[PDB]
């Protein structure tokens, strides 16, 4: 099969960082492609419970777990490296 990014169109490799908005569009995207860090990519990946939405869905509100956008997943991450949460999840609790 193949897998066309999301953003760039062109094919989203197992050897490349990527996520899958799963919960809409079913499509992946390259991390690079979408703005979101190292960090939020890593913690993200790892919770099974999380999901991510990309930026096209979100601006239609397409589909309308915990959802993270780019920008909440971002910042859920620098709070867990900050010391600040404990966790993505945690800190999505807290801020919603
Ligand atoms: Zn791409
Ligand atoms: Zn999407």
């Amino acid at each position: 099969l193949v897998y066309p990014c999301g953003a760039c169109r062109s094919e989203v490799n197992d050897d490349q960082d990527a996520i899958l908005c799963e919960a809409s569009c079913q499509k992946w995207f390259h991390r690079e492609c979408t703005g979101m860090t190292e960090s939020a990519y890593g913690l993200l990946t790892t919770e099974a419970s999380a999901v991510w939405a990309c930026d096209l869905c979100l601006k239609t509100k397409e589909g309308s777990v915990y959802v993270f956008t780019t920008h909440l997943a971002n910042t859920a991450a620098e709070a867990v490296l900050q010391g600040r949460a404990d966790s993505i999840l945690a800190y999505h609790q807290q801020n919603v």
